[PDB]
C-alpha cells in the first residue's frame, strides 16, 4: 500500500495473507474471505502454472505479519481458466479452505456486490494489504496491515491514461472490460498487495468491488492501479462458492 | 543464447546490438539490419512506454561486445501500435538511424520473407545474440556473438505445450497466430537476445522468419522460445522501410 | 545464532538490540545491560569511525524484534581506544543511555566476571542474539531471540585451529590473549550477534565471559567463534561504569 | 583506479592480472612482473587461507581484460608467513610462474628499489590496475587498464589522517611501518587494484615502491591508499627471486 497508514485492529476482518513454504512461511499475496470456507484472490498469485498445495497456506486477519500466525491449509486452488496473464485479464482465483472458519467480529466475510452493482467514478473505496509502500520499497517490520482510500475511476479514462506516454494505438485497448481502476500518484496498491480486496461502502455496507491485479508500478503518473472487476466474475465465483 | 557456440566472423552480418546509456552503453536487446537506414527489433525492447531517443544507440555487427564500439544514434522509434505486451503480441518495432550505413561483406542487410513463407518444422533455422547462456546466467566476457540452430515447432503443437502444467483452459490460446515457436531444452534464445533475428535458409538465401520475443524461461521443458512471426507484419514494415 | 533454539522469555534479561536509523530502526548488533545507564557491546558495531549518536538507539530485552519496540536514545559512545579492527583486538565498547532504565525480573543487568576468572573448557556457556542462523542465512520473521550452548576451547588450541589451512606462520598469533574462543561446527554465533553476550554460569550466577566479536564465518571446520575476553577489559569498563 | 584514465599501450609493461576459475577466468587482483618467472602481489589476494593452484592463472599486460587472454599457470604461491590481514600488515606474496616469460618492449619486469631507497613525500608516483573506478563502481567494459598519478605521503601524516574522525587512540598505530601511503580524495587505487604496483620514476628509471594493499574505501577524506612498502620486504622477496 502506497500513501496509506496502518489499519485499525477492528477494520477489514476479511483480509487474508497467502503464504508460500520456504525458510519461513512468507507472505506473497493478499486475498479476502468471501465465505467461511472460501478465499478470493488473484490468479497470478497462484498461476498460470500449477503449484503444489502443500506449499501454500492462508493466514486470516493479522495485525502484523508473522507475529501470531495460525496457518490454514488449502484444499483446492481454482484459477479462472481464461487466465494466462494479468494484462489479458481473468486475474481471479479461489482458494477452498480445508475447514470453514468460525466467523467472529474480528474475523469474518466480506459481501460480494450484486451483478447490477455499479461503483460510480469518484466513489471513495479502500484497498488494504501488506505490500510495498512504494516502488521497490518493502513494507518494514513489524509489517502492519495498511489501508488507503482510493477513488474509483471509469475504465474509459483509466484506459486513456495508460495510453499517454505510450506507443500503443489509442484505439487498442489496454484496460479491459473485466478490469476496474482506482488510485492516483499519492494512493495506490503495490507489489504484495495483489490478490487482496478493493472494498466500497454502499448504503452503509462494505462491498468488494475489486481484486488487486496489476499496474505499471505503483502510484506513477497516468498509471492507476488495475483491479479485477468482481461483478464481472460473479457467476464464475458462484459456480463454486455457496450463496 | 542457450546451447550453440560462438559465431564465426563471416556469419550474420545483419546482427546489431541495442545499447542503453548508463555508466557505459550497455547491451540490452538485439536487432537486425533490414535496410541501410533501418533496424528491426522487438517492441518490448523499446516500449510500450515512450523513451528518450538520445539514451539509445545501435552497434552494427561486432564479434565481441564493447571492445570496438562505434555507436550510431537513432532518429526515430516506430513501435507497432498494437503492441502492449509480448504475451499479447505485435512484439515488433523499427529504429531509423540518423544516417544510412555503408554495407559490405561484414555488415549488410537481411532479407525479409515473402508473405507466403510459413517456416515449417524441419527448416534449418538459427537464432543469434549476446544474451544469457542459461536462465539467470550472463554471457561471460569477452561477450562473443553466439548462434544456435533451433528446431521450429508448429504453432498448434507449441500452444498445446504451453498448456501442460498450466491452469489455462486448452481452448484459450497462448501462442498466437502472429508468433512462431522454435527451440527445445538444449537450444534456445534467452534474456538479452530479445529483438534479434531468427533466420532460416531457404533456396540458398537467409530469411528472417522471426524476432526474438518471449518464452517461459529459457530451454525449459514444454516451453519453447517464442518469436514474432515476421510475415505477419510485412505490410506494417513496408509502410516505413522501402 | 547457529544451532540452538528460541530463548524462553524469562532468560537473558540483559540482552539488548542495537538499531540503526533507516526505512526502519533495523537491528545490526547485540549488547548487554551491565548498569541501568550502560550497555556493553563490540567496538566494531560502532567504530572505529565516529558515527552520529542520533542515528543509534537501544532496545531492551524483547522476545521478537520490532513487534513491540520502545527505543532508547544514547548520550555517549565510548570505544576502547586500542580498537581498530576485530582481528587485532580491543573489540569492546560502551553506550551510555540518556536515562537510567528501570530494572525488573524481565529486564536487568548482567554481572561482570572477577578478574581472576578464566572460563576453562567444559564451563557451561551460552551465546544469545538475533543474528543469522547460518552463513548468509537471515533470522526469519518473527525474529525471536535465539540462544545456543557453546563449548569453550582454550586459546592456544583455538589459535592452532585458526592456523590449519592457512599460510600464516604457526608462531604468528591469530587468536589473541584478549580474546576467547567458543563454538563448533554445529553451535556458534553469527553476523548480527556481534556485540552481544557470551555468559557462563559460575556458582549459580550468570557471568559475562565474552562479547561476540568475529570468526571466519559461522560454524565452519577449525574456525570457532571468537569473543572479546571481558576480564581483560574490566579496568577500562570501570573507568566509566560504577 | 579512481580519478585516472586509460593507460597508453606502451606503458606499464610489468602490470599483470590474476584470474580465478569460474564461469569465466575472472580478474580479482593485480600484480607486477618482477622477474621473468616471478609475480609480486598482495597476500590478501591469495590468503591467508590456502587456495587451489589449478584455479589460479596470470595474465600479462593486456590493454583490455578478457579480449585477448593468454593465461599462464602458476607453479607456486608464496604468501608472507607473518600475514593474516591487511590491517596488521605483511600483505605481500609471490607467484612463481611455470615458465619464465620471454621479455619484450611490451612485456617486461619492473625494477625493485634498493633497500636504502626512500621515496620522499610529494614524489609523483603512479598506480595502475583494472579495479573499481569509485566506491562500489566497477570498471565498465571493455575494461581498459587505468593509471593515476598519486603523491607519496609520510607514514606519520597518513597515520594521523586515519585517526581523524576515529575513536582509535591517537598514540595507537593504524598505519604501520611496513606500509606506505599515497593518494587523496581525487586520485586513488580501489577494490580489484589490490596486489598491483605503485611505481615511482627515480633518476629517470621506474621503481616499484608499493603493492596496493588496503584502505578505508577509495578516495575518501582523510583516508589515503595504503600500500605494502616494497623496501621493507626486499630480503624476503630475494629469498626466492634471483637478482
Ligand atoms: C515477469 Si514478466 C517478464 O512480465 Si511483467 C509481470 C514484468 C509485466 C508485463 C506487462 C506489463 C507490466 S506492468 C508491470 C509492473 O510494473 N509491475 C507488476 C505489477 C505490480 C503491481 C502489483 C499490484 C498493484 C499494482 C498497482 N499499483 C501494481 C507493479 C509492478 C509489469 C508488467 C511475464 C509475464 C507473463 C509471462 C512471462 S514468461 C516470462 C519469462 O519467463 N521470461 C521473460 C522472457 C525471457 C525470454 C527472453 C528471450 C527469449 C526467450 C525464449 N527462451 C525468453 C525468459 C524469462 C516472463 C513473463
Ligand atoms: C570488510 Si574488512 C576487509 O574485513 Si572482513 C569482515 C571481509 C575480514 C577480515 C579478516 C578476517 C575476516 S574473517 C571474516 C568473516 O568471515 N566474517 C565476519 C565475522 C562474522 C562473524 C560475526 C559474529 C560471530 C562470528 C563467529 N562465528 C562471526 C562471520 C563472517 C571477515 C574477515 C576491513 C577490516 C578493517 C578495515 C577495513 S577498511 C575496508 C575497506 O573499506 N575496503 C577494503 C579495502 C579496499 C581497498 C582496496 C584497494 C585499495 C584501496 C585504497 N583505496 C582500498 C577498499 C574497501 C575494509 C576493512
Ligand atoms: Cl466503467
Ligand atoms: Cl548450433
Ligand atoms: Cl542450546
Ligand atoms: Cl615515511
Amino acid at each position: 500500500i502506497v500513501g496509506g497508514q496502518e489499519a485499525p485492529r477492528s477494520k477489514w476482518p476479511w483480509q487474508v495473507s497467502l503464504r508460500v513454504h520456504g525458510p519461513y512461511w512468507m507472505h506473497f499475496c493478499g486475498g479476502s474471505l468471501i465465505h467461511p470456507q472460501w478465499v478470493l484472490t488473484a490468479a497470478h498469485c497462484v498461476g498460470p502454472d500449477v503449484k503444489d498445495l502443500a506449499a501454500l497456506r492462508v493466514q486470516l486477519r493479522e495485525q502484523h505479519l508473522y507475529y501470531q500466525d495460525q496457518l490454514l491449509p488449502v484444499s483446492r486452488i481454482i484459477v479462472h481458466p481464461q487466465f494466462y496473464t494479468a494484462q489479458i485479464g481473468a486475474d481471479i482465483a479461489l482458494l477452498e479452505l480445508e475447514e470453514p472458519v468460525k466467523v467472529s467480529s474480528h474475523v469474518h466475510t466480506v459481501t460480494l456486490p450484486p451483478a447490477s452493482e455499479t461503483f460510480p467514478p469518484g466513489m471513495p473505496c479502500w484497498v488494504t494489504g501488506w505490500g510495498d509502500v512504494d516502488n521497490d520499497e518493502r513494507l518494514p517490520p513489524p509489517f502492519p496491515l495498511k489501508q488507503v482510500k482510493v477513488p474509483i475511476m471509469e475504465n474509459h479514462i483509466c484506459d486513456a491514461k495508460y495510453h499517454l506516454g505510450a506507443y500503443t494505438g489509442d484505439d487498442v485497448r489496454i484496460v479491459r472490460d473485466d478490469m476496474l481502476c482506482a488510485g492516483n500518484t499519492r494512493r495506490d496498491s503495490c507489489q504484495g498487495d495483489s490478490g487482496g480486496p478493493l472494498v466500497c461502502k454502499v448504503n452503509g455496507t462494505w462491498l468488494q468491488a475489486g481484486v488487486v491485479s496489476w499496474g505499471e508500478g505503483c502510484a506513477q503518473p497516468n498509471r492507476p492501479g488495475i483491479y479485477t472487476r468482481v461483478t464481472y466474475y460473479l457467476d464464475w465465483i458462484h459456480h463454486y462458492v455457496p450463496k
